[PDB]
């Protein structure tokens, strides 16, 4: 079945709760597997202890730069970058999980969770999962964002992994 | 296993004892390796001869500015500064070993040992170890501090290195 | 009469208002002159366009690092550092203007405005002025601080100068 993963998130050292994500391995297996392995850390690197570095209210919460924490870094389990797998899944509404990128075929480790429908990203960012529990935690993260993307409290993934 | 390092600490030339620290190289290998090599002095520079220049009772004891000896300097084995590796470990209580900084991604050589839980630093300073022996020596250091951070005696790391 | 100088302060690009400071040139002329000239910019450098980089509620608001914007830098009009002129004035309450330092006789350009009586700093930091207008602006700045000193908004001195 599709892997289930979780992120436990703090704001300024205080727990916000747990986000559970379904990864659509049945549609984008390569993209799902990368995110799964980065949640478990089984390759020797991953999301544990990294941050949500860009949060824009009424848009999305972005994370996954575990090398530079500033949106320039991260890497996939396949290498620095990997190709766009397909564009089957759409940014249909809040809770959609999608790959951040620098244009086509630049998927690494950075990802975002939408807080609204962002159909203007369809065909540009590969969607690969969705929140199945803890959307209220995502709304908490969103509440600390700004138009500049900078956060008013520091948002840290204190734990993550696969539930199996 | 994780590296164990030691700090031998003086106060106005009177030995206070030895602090033994476990460095969590299994969680923050880059940050642990910097501190380890600064204890041995194997790169030609390190903590030997530097002071605990800022000691605030019921907060922390800060040391490691072996260049300017006043809290403005220091340097890592990787250059002047290196990024925050991760925020996996927390300032859970007395004895936590953590990096001083000047904001995100500014780690050098200065460090602090907590004497209380400082969860309001979680996410801002990279935790990378803890005291496993000689917490009574840390409390002795703390007793020479003040609210201003100024010490009433010159607190010197007379020796340091790795236990193996 | 003692100089009057001002700082106009933004938080995230929104004006907070003006802080007007009286500089106690009658007690600490060399320290007052440094701050006055850094407000006017007449030496070719100074506070305009720099930030409040450390704000701790129920303590103080710190600024003045116009070289590094992070608390490691700044310089005086006399050189990198100048001595403690005297400790005649005390940290008597909110609105006190005092020099940050890195230990005895290391004043540069960094300064702080107290939001409480900080008498534990008497004899360690040179007091040289006080707020005469805009303590409400200082309290606004204070409200964007945290125990870690990190601010929840970017606090910028957008203008500064001498009034009389």
């Amino acid at each position: 079945g599709n892997p289930l993963v979780y992120l436990d998130v703090d704001a300024n050292g205080k727990p916000l709760g747990r986000v559970v994500l379904e990864l659509k391995a049945d549609v984008v297996p390569k993209t799902a597997e990368n995110f799964r392995a980065l949640c478990t850390g089984e390759k020797g690197f991953g999301y544990k202890g990294s941050t949500f570095h860009r949060v824009i209210p009424s848009f999305m919460c972005q994370a996954g730069d575990f090398t530079n924490h500033n949106g320039t870094g991260g890497k996939s389990i396949y290498g620095s970058r990997f190709p766009d797998e397909n564009f089957t899944l759409k940014h249909v509404g809040p809770g959609v999980l999608s790959m951040a990128n620098a244009g086509p075929n630049t998927n690494g480790s950075q990802f975002f969770i939408c807080t609204i429908k962002t159909d203007w990203l369809d065909g540009k960012h590969v969607v690969f999962g969705h929140v199945i529990e803890g959307m209220d935690v995502v709304k908490k993260i969103e509440s600390f964002g700004s138009k500049s993307g900078r956060t008013s409290k520091k948002i840290v993934i204190t734990d993550c992994g696969q539930l199996s």
